[PDB]
């Protein structure tokens, strides 16, 4: 006794991430209502009734999503506790698509059928069997790391002119061979206080370094695995999924801390993004390198924040404690390398360029007029904990001419194509020029300094610096 109105359960297990499940009927059961004849398939559907192949299943899904294949009906199926169940009316064949998982996972298509000839059995030459299928998905990821920084407890810190080395690794989506959207697309953009170096971009794949040519082609073993382009203060890099052989490339690049580096809480972040398809049988692979795609495309992301601080102090008369203008000070790192030169303002105050966590030294180069030179070195420790001052407040002026250095001062770093590098980040090239500080501008009169929270950005010396009046 067949009907029709015979029911059987079509079931999907291993549903993670809470996707939408849609069933598209691609095969109608044809009855005489008491005898089962065969399946009638939607126009454009092609499959092997003996055992449909992955190629065929994905192909059908592609057609459904373009509209080339019109299913006989579309069903929305609820989920719970990792499974979905649908009560089919009569022998019938469906493609299930799982889309929009909130954890970012991407799923393969599923073929489900209710059949009188055994679970899933499509050959038609009493009892209506259902079908249970285990859903299959992949969860991409992207992880960004930075080195070249100085650890301040759990904060990575840096200084003006430091070169920072970033690295990306990622886990690929798993796409079936016939998928129409195999987007594999990587982006980063550096915040404005870091100057991205596109020429530093490297790609390793299968333990081999890529050569990136002039037009952006990422070449390994005479194979183009992707194309890179410099965009704003960063890059877009679109890979060719099939060329990767399911092995993820590893991406590295550098940036150098510039004078716009933010001090304190906000820090200096990047934002690495990995775009892929979470509905790979819909649309087309995205590879436009001018502009990253909008989110059948979704993404994972990662960011590293790097911090800087600034050193401040006040210059006063040793007896009256009244503030002294125009005192010139050097600020040195722990090994006595000159970091910066500052001049005190009307209110006695000076502030350094951006520094990493660490110990520094403040030493006078020129007394204020009417005062004897203070020959003492003043030490100060800079870190998240000591940077409790918030100021309402530089762009240093360099020369490569040693004889134009203020106060006959030493070299503070290097210049290459307009960019400042610290001594410890001395870059390569035959046109790398010595950098000296040519002049110093005092801080604007009426700049305030208020004691405040950790990470405010400014480390103000505990005791003001005395000068002894000549008289
Ligand atoms: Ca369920």
């Amino acid at each position: 006794s067949l009907s029709k109105d015979d029911t059987a359960q079509l079931k999907i297990t291993n549903i993670e991430g809470g996707p939408t499940v849609t069933l598209y009927k691609i095969g109608e059961g044809v009855y005489n209502g008491d005898s089962f004849i065969n399946f009638k398939y939607a126009e454009g559907v092609s499959l092997t009734e003996t055992g449909p192949t992955s190629q065929e299943i994905t192909t059908i899904a592609n057609g459904i999503n373009t509209g080339k294949i019109k299913p006989f009906s579309t069903e929305n199926v609820s989920i719970s506790n990792g499974t979905a169940t649908y009560n089919a009316r009569g022998a019938s064949v469906y493609i299930a698509l799982l889309t929009g998982a909130t954890d970012g996972r991407t799923y393969n298509p599923i073929l489900l059928a209710a059949s009188y000839n055994g679970e899933g059995n499509l050959v038609t030459k009493n009892y209506l069997y259902g079908q249970t299928s285990v859903a299959k998905s992949s969860l991409p990821s992207i992880t960004k790391k930075v080195t070249g920084t100085i650890d301040d407890v759990n904060k990575k810190t840096t200084s003006l002119g430091s070169v920072l080395s970033y690295s990306l690794t990622f886990e690929l989506p798993s796409y079936t061979k016939e998928a129409v959207n195999k987007t594999v697309y990587v982006s980063d953009n550096m915040s404005e206080g870091l100057t991205f170096n596109f020429n530093s971009l490297t790609v390793e794949w299968k333990g081999k370094m890529a050569n990136i040519t002039e037009d952006g082609s990422v070449m390994v073993e005479n194979t183009k695995i992707g194309i890179a382009k410099e965009v704003n203060n960063g890059f877009n890099l679109s890979f060719i999924y099939d060329s990767l052989e399911s092995i993820s490339p590893n991406i590295s690049y550098k940036a150098v801390v510039n004078n716009k580096a933010i001090v304190g809480g906000e820090g200096n972040p990047n934002k690495a993004e990995f775009f892929y398809s979470n509905n790979p049988t819909k649309g087309n692979t995205y590879d436009n390198l001018d502009k990253k795609p909008d989110k059948g495309i979704t993404s994972k992301e990662d960011s590293k924040i790097v911090y800087t601080y600034q050193i401040a102090f006040r210059k006063v008369d040793s007896v009256s404690k009244t503030p002294l203008i125009g005192a010139i000070f050097g600020v040195y790192d722990t090994s006595n390398k000159l970091i910066d030169i500052v001049t005190t303002n009307k209110n006695g105050y000076a502030i350094s360029t951006q520094v990493s966590s660490g110990k520094y030294k403040i030493k006078e180069l020129k007394a204020p007029k009417g005062y004897s030179l203070n020959t003492e070195t003043y030490e100060i420790t800079a870190n998240w904990v000591t940077a409790t001052v918030k100021t309402s407040a530089k762009s240093t002026t360099y020369t490569s001419d040693k004889n134009k250095a203020t106060d006959n001062s030493e070299q503070v770093g290097w210049l290459k194509n307009g960019i400042f590098y610290s001594i410890d980040s001395r870059p390569t090239g035959n046109d790398v020029k010595e950098a000296y500080i040519e002049s110093t501008k005092a801080l604007t009169d009426g700049t305030t300094f208020s004691k405040s929270n950790e990470g405010s950005g400014t480390v103000l010396l505990e005791t003001d610096i005395p000068n002894t009046k000549l008289g």
